[PDB]
């Protein structure tokens, strides 16, 4: 609830399949500084169920190496937002998408401390999508971001985006 835009009208059914985390946005530098920084997750695959909980295929960076994520979204009574349960039950909120092209996320910790904040651009080819950049950069211009990253087309193509 740090994040005030919100899809509505929701069709989870249609964000399925492959995207590309054409660029991610954190609060906190070390959020997303190294390749094995917490919340550097490249995404591969949103695979929603007919309950319309979201099952995510992402990568991460541990241990010297680029590894194969599988994790649960899990629905909640406003459409556009998800719980990742596990250790501290993070929220995420879709903020617009049109589906066939791009789509915008924000995730939350449910509590802080120091906030922890984290947004991406996704979208459905390996193609630097300008349009979609500048809402995400709109989306995000009263947010408190203080490291901002983005990808091209040829890191795109390679696992966790090296
Ligand atoms: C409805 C659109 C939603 C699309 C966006 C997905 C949001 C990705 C959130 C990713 C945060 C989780 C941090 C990475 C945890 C590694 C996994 C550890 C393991 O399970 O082995």
């Amino acid at each position: 609830l740090i994040v005030t835009q919100t899809m509505k009208g929701l069709d989870i059914q249609k964000v399925a399949g492959t995207w590309y985390s054409l660029a991610m946005a954190a609060s906190d530098i070390s959020l997303l500084d190294a390749q094995s920084a917490p919340l550097r997750v490249y995404v591969e695959e949103l695979k929603p169920t007919p309950e319309g909980d979201l099952e995510i295929l992402l990568q991460k960076w541990e241990n010297g190496e680029c590894a194969q994520k599988k994790i649960i979204a899990e629905k909640t009574k406003i459409p556009a937002v998800f719980k990742i349960d596990a250790l501290n039950e993070n929220k995420v909120l879709v903020l617009d998408t049109d589906y066939k092209k791009y789509l915008l996320f924000c995730m939350e910790n449910s509590a802080e401390p120091e906030q922890s904040l984290a947004c991406q651009c996704l979208v459905r080819t390996p193609e630097v999508d300008d349009e979609a950049l500048e809402k995400f950069d709109k989306a995000l211009k009263a947010l408190p971001m203080h490291i901002r990253l983005s990808f091209n087309p040829t890191q795109l193509e390679e696992q966790c985006h090296i």
